[PDB]
């Protein structure tokens, strides 16, 4: 049978890039588990365009994320916030993980969020580093095709960036405080310098830029291949087609198509792991010096709570039979991000349309994305940190992209055709995202793709028989996110209604309406908040206000008539985090509470949900967990000329 | 390590009753193998009004159907025919498989079903007996509370079944061949005998009832138990607290929490099972003779394909070892029922309105049905059977509760609040639902909640550019459900109809209006039935019927906005079988074709869909499964005043 030093549960994100750098900086047998195989030849995947359905076949019309073969299926219990649904969220599985099935937009998150929200040790400074090595390993690029509408969109930020600073506002959504009074925005001059939104020092938490940053590479041929975890840290050049690492990788043993049960202990010390391999027959491996896990924010606390580490009255009560360590946090705090959509027509001459929607066509260097920010809190969201007003915090990462971005149902209802062609998406993503959730195993025997899993988004307060002013602090707590999605809904009307005008000074026929949600829903909400100014939202709660207005009711009733959206016309995004998160289930050093040799080194373990995407996040993780285990800084002060060469096969 | 003679794998509806009579009748050693335990001593089970949520925590308020720890989460793929949809469908997991977790409404399935959709050898008079020992050995009770809308409805539709009868038209959703002329209507008068729908010799075909039949046993202390396929057939007087025979059932051994991953074969023989248990140790069970999988519709399909029996190529595509017989056909034919909502409103007096809706609370004895009936074609389906007229088809199973069945985002969407005083719930469940889908597994290594579910329902047909002749009949075979569903709403309709006058001849001064889908809708519906006749579902297809005038854009118009209502309208039923149907992966004899010592002997060996819910058939299946392994009809023979002794621990 197989023994190592060091195993390594899930080769995601973290687990990769963790078992590359781990095998290369010792002299350590490294063993790394995976659930599936590589899939470097697959064009679904190595194909950045697969991930939009390239190569599926027509009679089963799935992506990566809606399959089996190619993921996991992570289906949560009913959303109390969101009539009962229940979303199916997935993890990659596969050499890479997630990396292997996403849309490749690389965004570190920047400083704030790390200097204010993670723990001393894990500050923006102390990360910014692995950071940078996980942007030139990947070495990611821009945009290839400059289109009409990111100008005309950007020189609508600008003047409303302006207005905000003009008005010496303390805290507003385009306001940036490390560039002071130049408005952070791009610019449209023909020679313009782009603004980079993960630029290494973190100026930029508010930007307003022309394109993101996509993990593709291109090969000799001009054709763009997935730039993933997988194939940069476990290609052929440092692993061959047996699983055995080469050269200077040699103690590496990468085992594919095995599913590990649980972890092994004696004591409070693991000693062995459980996989059941591509046969169906079970093994077993045993355990010199540490376990680390990073099998993903929903399958990393199953994995602890199977082997014992978790609420031990919960833990029994489902048959759990050997009890390590009683832990009530382990799979709590589980994060996400929430992705509201929008949907935009295009009015004027077909001719002019068309012209002004040119050039959105998702390719490999954009995915899709055609802009646009990086954006901050609303002036009126009651839920801002405290120093909101002295630091800049990221609250929307607003993208624009061509289509119809809502459901068929919802297209159905608001008669929206994606065959339209003068109709596309706006969507402001929250990614301070208020709701938060936990993770419980229904049975103790296999890993299973359908955990407990409880996320409840847009929840509504019921009122009490209290004195109402003893009511809106609980309630301003609990509408956090419909606030929130709401706001996000009159940043994208500001800028939509700033590009009627930059459209026209840049010589386009066009005029635009808001039409999903309704137009006329928007509008209301746009003046409900200039009448009722902070305390608009306490019209969520009609019944505690007492305003028996006709003008009063009609606005109770349109946020009532609002608050639909965001439940039904939305994209849950697969960023799911924090669900053993540092300081509750493990310490600032990644090791489990309560185990001598036991770590978490994925997205699990994150403190706090970074500000944007999380790929680089998790693979950042991974690459301090790689210092973290052999006591010196070896990652972060390789040279950045020093990057892992690609090999397609 | 274990060994057994016959090994079952599953203790299901099939897999209990399977075990249980194998071992009394038989002097082998059987070994039953089930994932989960059982739930003796768990209220949500035991306690009938479990199901409803009588004992679940406010914080996590989740059906069985919905909790990983009760059940397999089996999401399907995205549903191509209803907006992209992923219900997530339930297989009980423990002692009594389903029945530990479903509604309890004990249905044999009706005489027609099986004497012509079912093979030689399984027709009615071959399978009629061992229905009858599924029913005796369970003994169902009737609804304890006679409430007036039943008799509302029921001489609603005696006047219905009456027209149908006098019209002379050969097929009719009322009429039922075995009792001519006489409307096949349970009387409402004061001392009237009940229609039996489950009557041994199965007459009553079509039939109008006031009470269905539940799966509950009285206490003596006057509360009522959950009987299942768990305690009547695997409780304390026959199975010890290890798993151990008792008396003439020592040869049984049950063990608990095992999932099963492979069947292992010498040749095309099987002499193996592995499994995984509680502690995620996998263990080898000896196969000495037979293996029986009795694993439910969604997962007997998957054991076989990961054991080598199924489409190689495919196989071959996701990584299984070891390929024992090439059958493509494995997983192929599910098959399901699927129940449209529609709601009606009461109007009148609130003192007259309450009393029109009292005792229709749900209590053990309905588990909520009030009524009402089993219902033939409607006369304008096209999509009959050729001898449709000679005897007479189960197409809806109409069924009545209180509340309003509409899920919470389409609550709200129509204003229908399950608040109202005055609203209930009416359903016209398509018991020949048209729609056929499969089931692949997505990866080799383990059993998983989520293998590839393709179902497919309500989907459109694209015209082509062949004349409208050769078309139609593609058309009319892919808009089955279609059809049939919008069908369902003009029977209930017609029922509303008839019931607004015997409730005032009932004295009830009350009226009924169809309010979901809408009134106006329906309405428009019943007049294109009469106006257009039996091609009036070419109006499905607009561009191909030519009708360019108001009155025909309006049809098509009607028909587009009605199939949006059982798409999304609705809940899909946990009836999933035919998997693995005789004819196609089992024979006439339930050996697995391709093996020697391979048995299915759960609903997915189902022939066809059974007109009415599928417990009781599938029970049936591991009954004759009893009698064809030993070789002689014991259980057929045995008298009906023997039955299991109920031990509630
Ligand atoms: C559809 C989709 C779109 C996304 N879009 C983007 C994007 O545009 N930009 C971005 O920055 N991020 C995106 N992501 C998120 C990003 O990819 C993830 O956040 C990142 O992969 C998380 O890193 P991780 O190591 O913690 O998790 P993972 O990458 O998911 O690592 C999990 C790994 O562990 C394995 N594993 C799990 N359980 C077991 C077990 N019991 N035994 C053995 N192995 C196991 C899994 O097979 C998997 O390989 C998206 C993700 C998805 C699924
Ligand atoms: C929510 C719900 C409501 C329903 N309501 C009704 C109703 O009102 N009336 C009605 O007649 N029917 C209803 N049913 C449906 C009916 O109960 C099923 O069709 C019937 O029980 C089918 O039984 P089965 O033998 O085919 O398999 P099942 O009853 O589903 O049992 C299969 C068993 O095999 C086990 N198993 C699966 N895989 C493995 C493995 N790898 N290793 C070990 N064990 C395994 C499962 O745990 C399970 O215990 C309902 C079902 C559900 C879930």
């Amino acid at each position: 049978n197989l023994t190592g030093d060091i195993v390594i549960i899930g080769a995601g994100a973290a687990g990769s890039l963790l078992a590359h750098y781990l095998a290369r900086f010792s002299n350590m047998k490294i063993i790394l588990l995976e659930a599936g195989h590589s899939h470097f030849n697959d064009p679904v995947v190595t194909d950045p365009m697969g991930f939009f359905g390239k190569y599926n076949p027509p009679n089963e019309n799935i992506s990566m994320s809606q399959n089996p073969s190619y993921s996991w299926q992570g289906a949560q219990e009913p959303n109390t916030g969101a009539y009962g649904n229940r979303p199916i969220i997935a993890h990659g599985m596969g050499f890479g993980g997630s990396t292997m099935i996403n849309r490749l937009n690389l965004v570190v998150g920047g400083r704030t969020v790390f200097d204010n929200d993670w723990p001393v040790g894990w500050k923006y400074d102390d990360v910014k580093n692995y950071f940078r090595r996980v942007l030139v390993d990947i070495n990611p690029v821009r945009d290839n095709t400059k289109a009409s509408i990111t100008s005309v969109a950007l020189d609508a930020l600008r003047i409303i960036a302006e207005q905000q600073i003009a008005s010496g506002e303390p805290v507003d959504f385009l306001l940036n405080k490390a560039t002071g009074n130049v408005p952070n925005v791009e610019k449209t001059t023909p020679d313009a310098v782009p603004l980079n939104l993960n630029d290494y020092e973190g100026v930029n938490s508010v930007v307003a830029f022309s394109s993101f940053y996509m993990g593709v590479n291109q090969l000799s041929d001009g054709n763009y291949i997935r730039k993933y975890a997988g194939n940069t840290y476990l290609n052929r050049n440092y692993v061959d087609e047996n699983g055995r690492g080469i050269g200077k990788f040699s103690g590496l043993r990468v085992v594919s198509d095995a599913v590990v049960d649980r972890i092994i202990f004696k004591g409070n010390r693991a000693v062995g792991v459980n996989y059941i391999d591509r046969e169906g027959i079970m093994h077993y491996v045993k355990v010199n010096k540490e376990v680390v896990v990073t099998s993903g924010a929903f399958y990393t606390p199953t994995i602890l709570q199977r082997s014992g580490i978790g609420d031990f009255t919960y833990l029994s009560s489902i048959g759990v039979k050997n009890l390590v360590y009683n832990n009530p946090l382990v799979g709590t705090g589980l994060k996400n991000h929430y992705s509201p959509v929008t949907i935009t027509r295009v009015h004027g001459e077909p001719s002019e349309v068309s012209r002004f929607l040119s050039n959105m066509a998702a390719n490999p260097t954009n995915m899709g994305f055609k802009g646009l920010a990086e954006l901050g809190f609303h002036r009126l969201d009651p839920n801002k940190p405290a120093n909101a007003n002295t630091v800049t915090y990221r609250k929307y990462q607003l993208m624009m992209t061509a289509g119809v971005g809502i459901p068929a149902e919802q297209q159905y209802l608001s008669g929206l055709s994606p065959s339209s062609n003068n109709l596309f998406t706006l969507i402001a993503d929250d990614i301070r995202f208020a709701p938060e959730g936990y993770i419980k195993i229904g049975t103790p025997n296999i890993p299973r793709d359908v955990p407990k899993i409880f996320f409840n988004t847009f929840v509504t307060y019921t009122p009490t028989s209290a004195p109402a002013d003893q009511q809106w602090p609980i309630a301003q707590k609990t509408l956090a996110p419909l606030i929130s999605a709401l706001l996000g809904y009159d940043i994208i009307y500001q800028t939509l209604m700033s590009m009627n005008q930059t459209a026209r000074d840049s010589g386009f026929q066009v005029s635009l309406e808001m039409v999903y949600p309704l137009n006329d829903l928007i509008y209301k909400l746009h003046n409900g908040l200039a009448t009722y100014g902070a305390n608009w939202w306490h019209y969520f709660v009609p019944t505690l206000v007492g305003d028996d207005t006709p003008a009063g009711r009609e606005f109770a009733d349109t946020l009532s008539k609002l608050s639909y959206y965001p439940r039904v016309g939305a994209h849950l995004d697969s960023h799911q985090g924090c669900s053993c998160s540092i300081g509750r289930t493990v310490d600032s050093n990644l090791k489990v509470i309560g185990t001598q040799n036991v770590r978490v080194a994925d997205l699990s373990a994150a403190a706090f949900p970074p500000g944007g995407n999380t790929w680089a996040t998790a693979s950042m993780i991974g690459a301090r967990a790689v210092d973290l285990i052999l006591g010196f800084p070896y990652l972060r002060d390789l040279p950045v000329n020093d990057v892992p060469i690609l090999n397609v096969n």
